[PDB]
């Protein structure tokens, strides 16, 4: 189609792997394109923690007001919001909107251990019907994005099935998936990134991920006004290892994605 070879440009254009994957809710049509390769996930894999930890509050109702204390040990190489509270605590409520916001990685690290490390997200993604995501490292080392590296890799398709199921699907309890979706609509590192590429009048919740490889990833849902909402994944990667981000390429993609609607 159009859209596909627009995107095969884009991705010429790029120097890098390009990979998304939009669902549009109003007729469950799908675009894709590199849909079933895996690429380094990045710091999106922080949703899948997040929502594993709205899960199990469903049955511990008072989950998300746990303090966790963080210590100095905890801080690891990118922690904006836990680098506040040092030798303070931070409720999962707290952790969960800093990993999903602000991208901090010592929260990630917080919510893995919660869920009994990285197999308990992994377990999650599983129980929800995602054969395809895997988690296998904390933060830092799950952002290293070597090229053919299976580890903490997933699908655009797999990714974007998995986020319109938590946020706009029955994944979770209904309080918990209303404040997922609460939480991605304030992410704070995503308006260079497919928000770019979007009018400015729709509504987005997003939460991006970087890693080396110059790995440069975006996964979004998006309310237009008045329309069906539409679940967008962005992946990017490039060969060489100390590439620069190319969250352009993030916008372009969502750009064109919106042209053919
Ligand atoms: B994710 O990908 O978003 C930022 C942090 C940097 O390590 O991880």
């Amino acid at each position: 189609s159009a859209v596909q070879q627009k995107l095969a440009a884009l991705e010429k254009s790029s120097g890098g792997r390009l990979g998304v994957a939009l669902i549009d809710t109003a007729d469950n049509t799908q675009v894709l394109y590199r849909g079933d390769e895996r690429f380094p996930m990045c710091s999106t894999s922080k949703v899948m923690a997040a929502a594993a930890v709205l899960k199990q509050s469903e049955t511990q109702k008072q989950l998300l007001n746990q303090p966790v204390e963080i210590k100095p040990a905890d801080l690891v190489n990118y922690n904006p919001i836990a680098e506040k509270h040092v030798n303070g605590t931070m409720t999962l409520a707290e952790l969960s909107a800093a990993a999903l916001q602000y991208s901090d990685n010592t929260a990630m690290n917080k919510l893995i251990a919660q869920l009994g490390g990285p197999g308990g997200v992994t377990a999650f993604a599983r129980a929800i019907g995602d054969e395809t995501f895997r988690l296998d490292r904390t933060e830092p080392t799950l952002n290293t994005a070597i090229p053919g590296d299976p580890r903490d890799t997933t699908t655009p398709r797999a990714m974007a099935q998995t986020l319109r199921q938590l946020t706009l699907g029955h994944a979770l309890g209904e309080t918990q998936r209303a404040q997922l979706v609460t939480w991605l609509k304030g992410n704070t590192t995503g308006a260079a990134s497919i928000r770019a590429g979007l009018p400015t009048s729709w509504t987005v919740g997003d939460k991006t991920g970087s890693g080396d490889y110059g790995t440069t990833n975006d996964i979004a849902v998006i309310w237009p006004q008045g329309r069906a909402p539409l679940v967008l994944v962005t992946y990017f990667t490039q060969p060489q290892q100390n590439a620069e981000s190319r969250r352009d390429v993030l916008a372009s993609a969502a750009r064109i994605i919106a042209e053919g609607l």
